[PDB]
DNA sequence: CGGGTTTTTGTCTGGCTTCACACTTGATTTGCATCACTGTGTAAGACAGGCCAGATC
């Protein structure tokens, strides 16, 4: 486990609630990972 | 020579499981080349005994 597994595992259901379908749901994501 | 008998071949409707990108990134191990350092088989390389012929009193 690291930072970006752990920060995946807590804001899953945001992406979950913002787009059913997870291509772009974790290209969000990594996108608002890196940029925070 | 034509017909019969297996044998294999599929059908839709509706219903189960089941492996694969899709990114996500950043560690992990995986793999091939490189590094340190000698012992040795092998081929170059002089080398002196032997065999000579040219030579002098």
């Amino acid at each position: 486990p690291s930072a970006f597994f752990l920060f995946c595992s807590e804001y899953r259901p945001k992406i979950k609630g913002e787009h059913p379908g997870i291509g772009d749901v974790a290209k969000k994501l990594g996108e608002m990972w890196n940029n925070t």
